[PDB]
């Protein structure tokens, strides 16, 4: 069986005139040498191989395809990488499943954390999407909620249809969620979701306490109660914070399969 769908609800950000702040108090995002991101990425990744369940450090050959399919579409989409920072990389393919988080440099070869299984949108069911492929910034101009546990927004986006082989595209609500006592954590590693990133309960506190993907939101929060008041109190950021999630495809592209009982 297929799990139910999850909510997807849009939480842009509302403009409020009493929060405009002139450019001085919004802090710069930081920026440190090469050599300390590199420190930095290693220490993240021992805590995330005793404190997230399901974490693995991949193959080489695995590495080389999360690695160079990322830096491809951060490039085709000419998202500028000024500061060394992470990026969260999601291999839809249904054979694979999994993400990678991944320190990217300006100035010198991008680097291999690890991550753990996911579950992205499948085929052969009506109403549910193919998560789609492209780069996906965590921006203040959405806020996410808590379930609690944490939801990032990513905003509306252009999906295919995983039900229909001729290619049509919808509009879906990106978010990222924990699983759930309706979406078990042993569906992870297969497609399973409408459209939705799934990933580990652990994997989801470990990023909103350290921030992995909240550079953005917590510059926002440096000025905005909004911001402030969803992320955790007890957090400790950390200075290689990024806010791009990117979406690969290293098989096959996905293509949509017919749901033999819809009508
Ligand atoms: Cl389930
Ligand atoms: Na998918």
């Amino acid at each position: 069986s297929v799990p139910p769908p999850a909510s997807n609800p849009p939480t842009d950000t509302p403009p409020q005139p009493d929060l405009a702040p002139p450019p001085i108090d919004i802090p710069d995002l930081p920026v440190v040498s090469d050599e300390v991101a590199r420190e930095e990425a290693s220490r993240l990744a021992v805590l995330m191989k005793h404190n997230v369940k399901g974490f693995s450090t991949y193959t080489p050959e695995r590495r080389k395809a999360f690695l160079t399919l990322a830096k491809d579409a951060v490039t085709q989409a000419d998202m500028p990488v000024s500061r060394p920072q992470l990026v969260m990389v999601v291999d839809r393919n249904e054979k694979i499943q999994h993400l990678d988080y991944v320190l990217a440099l300006p100035d010198a070869p991008w680097e291999s954390l690890g991550g753990t299984p996911v579950s992205t949108g499948t085929t052969g069911r009506k109403y549910y999407y193919i998560t789609p492929t492209g780069v996906f910034q965590n921006t203040a101009d959405r806020l996410g909620y808590r379930a609690g546990s944490r939801v990032w927004d990513m905003g509306w986006q252009t999906a295919m249809k995983g039900w229909l082989p001729r290619h049509e595209t919808g509009q879906i609500r990106l978010e990222i969620h924990a699983t759930d006592p309706q979406f078990l954590e042993w569906r992870l590693g297969h497609p399973a979701s409408e459209g939705c990133i799934r990933i580990p309960a652990t994997m989801n506190k470990f990023m909103d306490h350290y921030g992995l993907i909240d550079a953005l939101y917590e510059q926002a929060a440096s000025y905005d109660p909004r911001f402030q008041a969803l992320l955790p109190k007890d957090r400790q950021p950390t200075q290689i914070a990024g806010d791009l999630v990117v979406v690969i495809d290293s098989g096959p592209l996905t293509e949509p399969k017919i749901d033999p009982i819809a009508d």
